[PDB]
């Protein structure tokens, strides 16, 4: 059907976006100490995702209400994380910095969210009035997840 088409695009631009998020999570994770040229690339990969998502989803028409709604899930989803991989990311901040990553990874979170808030915006310019509300709480989360880790890593 048409709906299930409309969405689809959303869906798919939030299901690349979270496969580039889960490779850097998972690198962090994996991280203790020396070079960290792969996790700051995985971190590059993001901004790409997002990127190309903001690109297939300009022009997009409004969504209807139930479209809209079928995409609260996978931003829930990919905001929460979001949120777990900046904090893994916060919490490998001796190493990295240790490293000599610091001004390095600042700078790609901050890339990563001038990336988002735009698209943030762009998907909230999509839904109609009823998920205003939630759709300003959703970005807002994203927005102060980063800002959490651009925080963290600043001297
Ligand atoms: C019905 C839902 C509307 C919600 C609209 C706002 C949330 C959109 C999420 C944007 C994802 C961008 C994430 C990039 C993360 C990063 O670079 O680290």
């Amino acid at each position: 059907t048409k709906d299930q088409r409309d969405v689809n695009v959303f869906k798919k631009v939030l299901e690349n976006i979270g496969n580039a998020v889960t490779q850097f999570n998972n690198d962090i994770l994996a991280y203790t100490g020396g070079d960290a040229n792969h996790l700051i690339h995985d971190g590059d990969a993001i901004i790409k995702a997002t990127e190309n998502g903001l690109q297939e989803l300009g022009p997009q028409p409004p969504l209807s209400l139930t479209e809209a709604l079928a995409l609260v899930g996978p931003v829930q989803g990919v905001n929460k994380l979001i949120m777990k991989t900046v904090d893994h990311l916060i919490e490998k901040k001796g190493p990295l910095v240790g490293g000599g990553y610091g001004p390095q990874v600042k700078a790609s979170l901050q890339k990563q969210a001038h990336a988002a808030v735009t698209l943030s915006e762009l998907v909230s310019s999509k839904v109609p009035s009823p998920l205003a509300p939630i759709s300003k709480q959703l970005s807002d989360q994203v927005a102060q997840a980063l800002q959490k880790g651009i925080e963290a890593f600043s001297i």
